[PDB]
């Protein structure tokens, strides 16, 4: 089952192939000007159209023959157009493509469209209501996007021309802030179209859309099941389990606690657990995180650090978020090294274990904004060990269940690097932290009691013997650069605010953030 | 139909009579030790028990005979106990009254109880859940409180002993923060009990509960209908319509615009309208308020003032709310006098028209907190003219409809004295006002568009080319010292926040206040 791929001049053409090789599907390359005789004798159950530096309507521009396109639809050959490829599918099928209003380059989020998802569009006036615009186009109920987490997906943009008129009898599937008709799907001829480049590493769900295309749509008979795994990288390092050591910043997050779980199984004695209580943690996490780790991992060597006093004194006076982040970052590297320099081992023979995920890499790769980022800490040059570099968050959740670990660790909302520092606005103090912790803990303990925690991506509190003002944050994260605010039922919401202003001393006003990202952010500072 | 009133030593006993005389019901006085023979020959269709400096259970304390109480219930004579009077009704009917945990003195709000109203109680742990406590007592569906605006009512407290055990087969009707079983009602014997003193001027709904008691419960045949009126005071001043003049601070509020409407009819030429644009007003109120007034009152002499520049320069640097209020107040008296000193008339022969209401007097009388107060401005000694001194807000709404005035003026939320000054936190600027006005106007224009404005007591925005944070305020006011926060439907709420962060330049975050009063307030500063 060879899937045919055609080149139009895309600088990402090899990535299109490399994607197929990672998902272990056979592939054969031909250009955009192949005579039918060369692809008729071959068994082909799919077609892919690449991008190209040319304009889809200008003179001398690369295209396909008229009779070769009428060869696919009759033989039931699913088509897939990328960027310039999508534009080619439009032009040949009575669709109009002209120069766009504004170009698109870099990381970009696109909205999957149902008749339900239409409400999630804010940019209606960019090209002026929600349904007032999508009444001109078709929709449906969700097949390319089978098994996708959210209705958003981060993709790689590189183009200046977009589609202007949807081809004959097509469904509009996706839209972006600067490209309305971004993705299409013909149910009749089983054709898919996309303006972005899913093959690019920056595109998060690129391999997922390819797996659904060739397997679940083109019906290729697999023949290659295992392939890429979290254990493949682990089975590799097994050949170093006596030569070197492995250290890890035990933070308490699911990413660090289930990465250390396997790396302790390999380096049973050569593994060092380093947990640092910066004093910027939540209520009782100074002990509960440590106590839990020692209990669940008895054989694991754990070194607990209390540099909280070194964090407070160094943050005194500092009110600017950037310098507050700069201090915490440049101080975390110190207390970590100092801890490593308490356990005498070969520095040139040791690994740096970092539960790093595929989305974490791109979030750092595609430099957009790093205020809401979680993995912050990502004079000693280590050989970095990131076995989950090609893995997802939902994946890690599955492994943590296989290890008989509780659900408490897999439901735990992602707690960022700088901690409560960017949650205490202005001057930071040990007193303000105490007040914020009392408020934050009540807020969380209730969300658990009434069962809303699991339905929220991330929830916390912000502080704005003086009486202070508190803000309650609760979001529904779709991508690392876009999120909504969770709509807490009022009856439940009322109880929390009632139980905070009554019990906690030092607060007389509670606010709830009702601003989305963009243009806002998850974290205040 | 004489209503019997009994004295126990209350210092407010005459007020109990004075209330009856205002509602024009016949009354006859006897003490707490009347022999039955004196009240049997008299036609009595009601009974009232007053307070007293004594304790209801101590030795030598004033009480009633056992056979005189068994005289009412058989002859169908409705009873009404006040403070010590209520405590007497309890003791004689197998109810227990002991010294309270904490005393109560001054203005106090009490909660009317249904099975619905139980959720409005926050002080459950003062004597620990909502229904967990009121499951021991009885409730019902709302007769003493016929035609009452809210489920709260401001009353006058003076006592140290409260009831501890509800008398045989009684309904619990009201509760306070320091007195659980505050008001009772026996459906069997038609008996009512109250810990507070409704006869006191400070008690807002004192005359209302008396009108329902004697008329709607005791069935007295009226014989006196007109009595107190808004026109009685107006018909009085008619004897000065040539001797003196009348000036009024035209603000734009319903209280000033429908008070000037009548006073212009009397002093057709001797009346002066003074509207001051302090620059702290809402969007376009600098002209819309003036233009409306001149149009609806063509014959009325109106003097428009633009002291906005005198308000800004004087408020520069001032960030403390108290001094911000102190400046505005001490400056409003200046621009008003200066305006009066532009119209040469006899200063010793002029009236000061002030649309003042009965609740406004008590709000100032019972000095609790004046941050949320509306009537703020309440070297020239005038003869004050307050014809609505004994009138309610709901009353004024009825008169403004009789004058064929639009609903726009009767739905207009009460806009306070200091204006947008206490809504711009910190340094005040002409720039910040522009940004706040754009946000506030959008917020209001939407509440009108989606029809929530009328269901809200008061709604506005607060600001916290720099990007600033905005807070949206929307409350359900029950009393001038207690209020909830309105629960805006999310779909509607989402649109507003979406339309502010997109259209308004200078804001990147929107918050919504979810704190009630107490312990918070309506206004930030
Ligand atoms: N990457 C691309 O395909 C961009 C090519 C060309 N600029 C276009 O408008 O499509
Ligand atoms: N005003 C009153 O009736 C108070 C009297 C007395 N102190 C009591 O506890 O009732």
């Amino acid at each position: 089952d060879k899937i045919l791929v055609l080149n139009f001049g895309s600088q990402y053409f090899h990535l299109i192939v490399k994607r197929l090789n990672n998902i272990k599907i056979f592939s054969e390359t031909k250009d955009y000007g192949v005579e039918l005789k060369d692809i008729k004798d071959m068994n082909i159950k799919g077609v892919i159209l690449s991008g190209g530096p040319y304009s889809v309507t200008e003179a001398g521009s690369p295209h396909l023959k008229k009779e070769v396109f009428e060869y696919f639809l009759e033989k039931k050959i699913p088509i897939f157009g990328i960027a310039y490829g999508m534009q080619e599918i439009a032009v040949q099928m009575n669709g109009e493509v002209k120069k766009s209003k504004t170009s698109e380059y870099g990381c970009t989020d696109v909205n999957i469209l149902r008749n339900d998802n239409i409400n999630n569009i804010t940019y209606c006036r960019n090209f002026s209501s929600a349904m007032d615009l999508y009444s001109n186009y078709k929709l449906m109920n969700e097949c390319l996007f089978e098994n996708i987490k959210s209705d958003i997906t981060t993709v790689w943009m590189n183009h200046n021309d977009e589609v202007t008129k949807i081809p004959e009898n097509f469904y509009l599937v996706s839209s972006s802030e600067n490209c309305l008709i971004c993705s299409i799907y013909n149910k009749e001829y089983n054709i898919y179209g996309v303006q972005y480049h899913p093959e690019v590493y920056e595109s998060l769900d690129g391999e997922l859309m390819f797996y659904n295309f060739a397997y679940n749509i083109c019906k290729c008979k697999k023949q290659f099941d295992p392939i890429r795994y979290h254990e493949l990288e682990l089975k590799n390092i097994e050949k170093y389990k006596h030569d070197h050591y492995v250290i890890a910043a035990m933070s308490g997050g699911i990413d660090s606690t289930v990465a250390a779980a396997y790396t302790h199984k390999i380096f049973k004695e050569r593994f060092f657990g380093i947990f640092i209580d910066n004093g910027l943690l939540r209520k009782n996490e100074a002990e509960n995180v440590y106590t839990f780790l020692k209990s669940t991992f008895p054989d694991m060597n754990i070194t607990k650090i209390d540099a909280s006093e070194n964090f407070l004194s160094n943050l005194q006076g500092v009110t600017d978020p950037e310098q507050k982040r700069k201090i915490i970052g440049k101080l975390f590297i110190e207390e970590f090294e100092k801890a490593v320099n308490n356990i005498d081992i070969d520095i040139n023979k040791t690994f740096l274990l970092q539960g790093t995920l595929y989305p974490d890499i791109i979030e750092s790769k595609c430099s957009k904004n790093l205020s809401d980022t979680i993995k912050t800490h990502h004079n000693l040059k280590f050989k970095l060990f990131e076995p989950f570099k090609y893995l997802f968050k939902d994946d890690v959740k599955t492994l943590s269940r296989e290890l008989n670990l509780p659900e408490e660790i897999t439901n735990r909302h992602p707690f960022p690097g700088p901690g409560l520092a960017i949650r205490v606005i202005g001057e930071i103090n040990k007193h303000k932290l105490n007040i914020l912790r009392e408020v934050d803990d009540i807020f969380i303990n209730d969300l658990k009691q009434y069962g809303l925690y699991n339905q929220i991506s991330q929830a916390f509190a912000v502080l704005l013997s003086y009486d202070y003002v508190c803000v309650l944050r609760a979001v529904k994260t779709s991508s690392f650069m876009t999120a909504n605010w969770y709509q807490i039922p009022y009856d439940i919401l009322d109880k929390i605010t009632t139980r905070i202003l009554s019990e906690v001393k030092g607060v007389n006003r509670i606010l709830y953030d009702v601003s989305s990202k963009p243009p806002a952010t998850i974290e205040f500072e």
